[PDB]
């Protein structure tokens, strides 16, 4: 509606792109990154993104320190790089 699925894809990628090796975010930093001034509606579509780049092998979503399917998991969950070798 507001956000296509590619541009929080890249937006995922750039906030990630932007952190130290081993840092994370969190589905609200993608949200107010394309968002500000209204975030909280695209929460769901920021989790889906997260899964469709976690599916691809590109990023992981912790929860606890666990690796987690963002779009089943409740509640805060993290973002990062995968750094498999």
């Amino acid at each position: 509606m507001t956000v296509s699925d590619r541009e929080l894809e890249e937006c995922i990628r750039a906030l990630l792109d932007a952190r130290a090796d081993s840092a994370s975010i969190c589905p609200s930093d993608v949200a107010r990154a394309v968002a500000p001034d209204d975030w909280r509606p695209l929460m769901e579509p920021v989790r889906e993104a997260a899964g469709r780049l976690a599916d691809a092998g590109e990023v992981e979503v912790t929860q606890k320190g666990a690796v987690v399917d963002p779009r089943s998991a409740r509640g805060p969950i993290r973002i990062r790089w995968t750094r498999t070798d």
